[PDB]
């Protein structure tokens, strides 16, 4: 594993960092900054959708074709209030579509999904307010650590899980974002939030990369620090590994 | 036509009632009893909540999924401390989500609907308190008749009026009730209020049936009498509808 913090450290400086990048089939580690913070388990916030887009699209409760609902009540963030399809969801980070997934998979079904997945601390309780159903991974009980999404990612291109491979596919297509500069194609979803009772701020942006010549690889940037009451945490972490990439050339 | 003055008579003694049944379609005059009460114009009170949904449907305000949040402050009536949907609202006759929706539109946007649904004596105004706005339409300022509920009741299911077709249909959906015992459908709504400076209690019960053949008529049963200091005005209308649709056997 190719240390890169001489190039990585300024991206991330003002705060705590991470950066993994692992070949898809052999699991052998290209790139890596600061492995300490790429050890430490924080709540996924929306990059729990990816798992969710999953287990939606294996229990077969949505397909690409499903339009989820506005309705009408304003949810807090404008593009949010509008309908929305499995891919814009995912674009979005539209945690309304969530709740409803959530709601109609069923706590026992998504318990039984995260032992699937091998989901982290995969602790769905939530909050004694009964919320879990709702929240638990948006800056709550549930936790994952960089590096533990590195071996999730890996499962689902590499397709070593009891599920579709309709569900994983579709779900890959739907986190497809652009091509880099030398054509490799970018598939990826952002989370970010502020931990609770303090001031920090979490951000994510992780997925996978497929190089012009076809060699599939997995990468996390993470990151926890300070950035003010604005949450830019996941916009930092997508940039910067968006910077990282393209400077591989891979 | 037809006077049922035989079969309503006994059923709204002691009050000054009123019941007519015409074709949707055709505006034939099915039966009718003291005509002279259906010509008078009185406060709609929550049968105004009809022309609310659609108004709510077609400004695209409200969607069937829409959940109505209670504040967490005594309604006055148990069953309006509870969070409610567009269905509950028509059922339990929920004011205060009636106040939200009118304050959404807007006084401007009301007074357009009224005159597109030319709806008795358009007077929006209310009590001085300047509660027009959320008050109106509860023996306030707002005066409709029971021949005049008739003609806007033919509008609707006849859908000629200058709204959305969905707003018309879910509206009617939210009103169904049940079936009556030759298997014709029942979809209605009831209101009731005391009259202003009076001991007096007015009563309604109106909407649509259809037979189990597809014919649509629509139907208004009104009253105004003292029954005392429990309001009871809208039971007993409802009571006496029933009663007379089931003899008619339509």
């Amino acid at each position: 594993s190719t240390d890169i913090s001489t190039v990585a450290s300024p991206l991330f400086e003002g705060t705590e960092g991470c950066f993994l990048l692992y070949d898809a089939s052999t699991n052998a580690e290209i790139a890596q900054f600061n492995k300490a913070k790429c050890a430490t388990q924080m709540a996924p916030d929306s990059t729990f959708k990816i798992a969710l887009s999953l287990m939606a699209f294996d229990a077969e409760i949505i397909d690409q074709k499903t339009i989820f609902k506005w309705d009408k009540t304003p949810k807090g963030m404008e593009i949010w209030n509008s309908n929305h399809t499995p891919k814009t969801w995912m674009q979005f980070s539209v945690v309304w579509v969530s709740q409803e997934i959530t709601q109609k998979i069923g706590l026992n079904k998504i318990k039984n999904y995260l032992k699937d997945f091998d989901y982290g601390n995969q602790d769905f309780s939530g909050d004694e307010r009964n919320n879990g159903l709702t929240e638990a991974w948006l800056e709550s009980s549930l936790k994952i650590s960089p590096e533990e999404q590195i071996q999730f990612l890996r499962k689902i291109i590499n397709h070593n899980l009891p599920v579709k491979n309709s569900a994983i596919e579709n779900t890959i297509e739907n986190m497809y974002l652009q091509d880099l500069d030398n054509s490799t194609k970018l598939y990826g979803k952002t989370g970010a939030g502020f931990t609770a009772n303090r001031t920090l701020q979490n951000g994510w942006f992780e997925g996978f990369i497929i190089s012009k010549s076809g060699h599939k690889y997995v990468f996390v940037s993470a990151l926890t620090g300070n950035l003010g009451s604005n949450l830019t945490s996941s916009i930092k972490a997508k940039k910067n590994a968006i910077t990282i990439l393209n400077t591989l050339n891979l």
